[PDB]
């Protein structure tokens, strides 16, 4: 995580 988990990535998609 964050960007490397698909869920934590999308919760803050600005941060992936």
């Amino acid at each position: 995580g964050c960007c490397s988990n698909p869920v934590c990535h999308l919760e803050h998609s600005n941060l992936c």
